[PDB]
């Protein structure tokens, strides 16, 4: 049933989901990976299909950006996915998991989930500002929107993606700055969680929500605590043209660091 799973995947975190697939079936969204391995390679929109996704709603049945990701796999790297967990539990920027075992159709299908994840992660707002097209920007116009750059209404105007033309286009991009300083942040724990305790893996984008937080442990073996490395070749510099695109670093100019108030002197 797809009442008992939701039952389930609402857990002990008090939340109130409304079910953006259909019918526990994994819901094949669109995305946009950065991925290498023995077959593929690149920074490449694929597809993904092996995440159900339940939107939280606040009071009064409105939906905000809080998604709760409950991507199924095998047995063992569902274990392997848990014991590097409870490793990193203790971090402040990786996204809460719960790792369940659920009845799918005969069989205990193991679920592992993560919560309140946003919709885009940031391989998307890499993706949508590196690969601009003009025609088909929906997944810039939603990131801009839902983090209150703009309006919805701006997007009305006759080229509002125009540095030339409209210039004010990058007051819009510089209120994502926030948004990503604090990503920045973000990883420089995630590294440091890494190091401390002894866990080899690579970095990506499209393993970090837009908030910060980090998600997706598969790929990561352990070593001797005290001497894990973080791999970042390829998150900085796919992230480096936003980083002066959306202004990341406006917030440093101002004393402590600290957007309201005055600048350094
Ligand atoms: C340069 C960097 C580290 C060099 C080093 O000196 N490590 C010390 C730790 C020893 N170890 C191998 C254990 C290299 C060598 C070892 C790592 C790759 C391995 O395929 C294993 C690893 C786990 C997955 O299963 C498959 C992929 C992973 C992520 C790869 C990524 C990257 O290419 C690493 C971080
Ligand atoms: N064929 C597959 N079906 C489902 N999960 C897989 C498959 N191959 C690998 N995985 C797992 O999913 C991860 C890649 O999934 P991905 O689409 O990146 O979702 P996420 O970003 O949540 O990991 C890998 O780390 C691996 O743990
Ligand atoms: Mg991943």
């Amino acid at each position: 049933d797809a009442q008992s799973f939701l039952n389930r995947v609402c857990g002990v975190s008090a939340a109130r989901l409304t079910p953006c697939g259909t019918g526990t079936s994994t819901d094949v969204v669109y995305r946009a990976f950065d991925i290498y391995n023995d077959k593929v390679a690149g920074f490449a929109k694929f597809l993904k299909t092996n995440c159900c996704r339940f939107q939280e709603k606040d009071e009064d049945d409105n939906l905000i950006d809080s998604y709760f990701v409950v991507k199924r796999h095998t047995f063992s790297n569902y274990q392997h996915e848990e014991t590097i967990y409870n490793l990193l539990k203790d971090c402040p920027a990786v996204a809460k998991h719960d790792f369940f075992k659920f009845r799918i159709d005969g069989d205990m299908v193991p679920h592992i989930s993560r919560q309140r994840l946003t919709k885009y992660t940031m391989a998307d707002l890499v993706y949508a500002l590196r690969h601009f097209d003009e025609g088909n920007c929906d997944t810039l116009k939603e990131i801009l929107v839902t983090y209150n750059c703009c309006d919805d209404d701006y997007f009305n105007k006759k080229d509002w993606y125009d540095f030339v033309e409209n210039p004010d286009i990058l007051r819009v991009y510089a209120n994502l700055g926030e948004r990503v300083r604090q990503a920045l942040l973000k990883t420089v724990q995630f590294c440091d969680a890494m190091r401390n305790a002894g866990i080899v893996g690579v970095l990506t984008l499209d393993n970090q929500d837009l908030n910060g937080n980090w998600y997706d442990f598969g790929d990561f073996i352990q070593t001797t605590p005290g001497s894990g490395v973080p791999v970042v070749d390829s998150y900085y510099s796919l992230l480096m043209p936003i980083l002066t695109l959306t202004r990341a670093l406006t917030a440093e100019s101002h004393v402590d660091t600290d957007l309201t108030k005055p600048y350094i002197k």
